[PDB]
């Protein structure tokens, strides 16, 4: 049998959604006061993000030129080639006298397209995937090598940002494989570590594992196997973490992994060689309709092993394929929520239940939505000290708004520490993480999508979660009804 906690997780797998976002609503509710200022700081936040270069108060201007005359794009574009040969005369007498989509930002690098396609064609293919992913992936990696990565990291840490670094690759398929990803982990913390050189598990950077790196076919892994095999690497690994004194998070990945993942973090934290230590971390993800009962597990645990905890709190980055898996596995529902709004309110219930404990959990919350930002900045409360939490985000998506977080009040930043995640690797350990950035850059519902979309208003794209729901019940009849396009995988 299990424990009250442990057993409530379980219970609650997939709930119906009517039921679980009804339930988390009272909970992610900011009061009027606290909701007025996450707006205001939100709404702020985004509006430096657009307006960097003037983006636009550019595209203003232009509308009106193109219109005072009465014009179309391609007119006005027109009119400006003109206007600039006649800015390049250089004296004024003289002057006054006178599928493919993205196939223009991937010209730059260089339908008769689609000829040309349907012509020039596996080999080839292969050889455009690999190619494509490599030139899209490389924003987000921090270098090949974690010395690589690591003689980089001075600049950002001398203005209060800190790290976590991964070294790419998961899903081991082999024994050779999981041990070589043992060995890359283990490498990286030998030298985090030293350049870390005791700063501690909050100033200085840490390490993020995957478990599914460290065994082979963990996809479909019995708990025997797990514990005889996987467990001792996951200490072996911890303990060195431990003697670096730095911090090592616990990777969250497909929600069919979540059980195996909390029983071998309760080994974990037991163990004798780690009393006393709190640079464990876990991530946990706030798609899941178990986040909330996790918590609960989690704030037990640290009780019952006398530690403090590192949760990372996220959104989630596998929901495409959650939403397959389930479809083809016939049950009755998803492990995760179907609208993207449901995920948000989830994540504030969660980071309220983070926040109430600050002797259990140091709470990381990684998002680089300006408004889940600001309702955290605001749900933490008055008299911040830097040991209470922290903000993470990724390389490559999150610098441009936490740039207005770290850093001086005098300098006009929040004055809030941001750990950046930092993936280093080859083109051979790329791939993965590539496609989920894909999808999470490319989707219409990312506030990092809506947010270059300058057709939709500010007040919408900060627009607050919890009212988001409210709204929606009102219109469809009751709370938390799944997305309309997405229906129960019996159904
Ligand atoms: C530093 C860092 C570490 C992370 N570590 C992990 C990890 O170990 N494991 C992991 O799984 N994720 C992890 N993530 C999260 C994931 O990679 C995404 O970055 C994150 O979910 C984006 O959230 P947001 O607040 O930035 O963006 P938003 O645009 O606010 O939120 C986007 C998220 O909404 C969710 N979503 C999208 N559509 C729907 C829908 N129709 N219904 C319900 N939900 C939907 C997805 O989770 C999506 O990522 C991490 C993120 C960061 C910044
Ligand atoms: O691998 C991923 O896509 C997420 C983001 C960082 C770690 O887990």
């Amino acid at each position: 049998p299990q424990s009250v906690s442990r057993a409530a997780i379980t219970a609650a797998y997939r709930r119906p959604e009517t039921e679980a976002v009804s339930m988390l609503l009272e909970q992610a509710r900011l009061p009027q006061p606290v909701a007025e200022q996450a707006h205001k700081l939100a709404y702020q936040l985004a509006d430096k993000l657009r307006n960097q270069k003037n983006a636009s108060g550019r595209a203003g201007m232009v509308q009106g030129l193109l219109q005072e005359f009465s014009l179309s794009s391609q007119e006005g574009v027109a009119l400006m080639c003109l206007a600039e040969a006649l800015l390049r005369i250089p004296d004024k007498a003289t002057r006054d006298a006178l599928l493919f989509v993205n196939a223009a930002t991937w010209g730059l690098l260089f339908a008769s397209l689609s000829r040309s396609l349907n012509r020039i064609i596996e080999p080839l293919i292969r050889k455009g995937v690999d190619m494509a992913m490599r030139l899209m992936g490389e924003q987000f990696v921090t270098g090949e090598t974690i010395a690589e990565a690591l003689a980089n990291a001075r600049k950002l840490e001398e203005k209060g940002f800190r790290y976590s670094y991964d070294m790419l690759g998961e899903a081991a398929l082999t024994a050779a494989d999981a041990q070589a990803y043992m060995v890359s982990y283990q490498q990286a913390i030998h030298a985090i570590g030293k350049a870390s050189n005791g700063r501690g598990i909050y100033e200085g950077p840490g390490i993020s594992i995957k478990l599914s790196a460290l065994h082979p076919r963990y996809s479909r892994a019995q708990y025997d196997r797990v514990m005889e095999e996987l467990y001792p690497r996951l200490k072996s690994l911890t303990l060195l973490a431990r003697q670096y004194d730095i911090g090592i998070n616990i990777a969250a990945e497909e929600s069919d992994r979540l059980e195996i993942s909390l029983d071998l973090l309760e080994k974990l934290c037991f163990e004798p060689e780690l009393a006393g230590w709190n640079g464990i971390g876990f991530v946990i993800q706030a798609y899941q309709k178990r986040c909330p009962l996790v918590i609960d597990y989690l704030i037990d645990l640290a009780t019952r092993s006398r530690r403090r905890l590192m949760i990372r709190l996220v959104k989630g980055a596998y929901w495409d394929s959650e939403i397959k898996r389930a479809q083809m596995d016939g049950l009755e529902g998803y492990p995760v929520y179907t609208r993207k709004v449901y995920t948000d309110v989830s994540y504030l219930a969660c980071a309220k239940k983070l926040l109430a404990v600050p002797n259990l959990i140091y709470p990381q919350f990684a998002t680089h939505n300006a408004h889940t930002l600001a309702a955290i900045y605001q749900l933490a409360g008055q008299n911040y000290y830097p040991g209470q939490y922290e903000f993470q985000c990724l390389h490559g998506m999150g610098e441009p708004l936490y740039e207005q977080v770290t850093g001086k009040v005098a300098d006009g930043k929040l004055n809030r520490p941001c750990r950046i995640y930092a993936p280093v690797g080859t083109h051979e350990t790329l791939l993965a993480y590539l496609v989920r950035r894909l999808l999470e850059n490319g989707a219409n519902t990312s506030f990092v999508n809506r947010i270059a979309d300058t057709s939709l208003p500010l007040d919408e794209l900060v627009a607050d979660p919890v009212t988001a729901v409210e709204k929606l019940a009102q219109q469809e009849g009751q709370t938390g009804l799944p997305h309309p396009k997405i229906p129960l995988p019996r159904d």
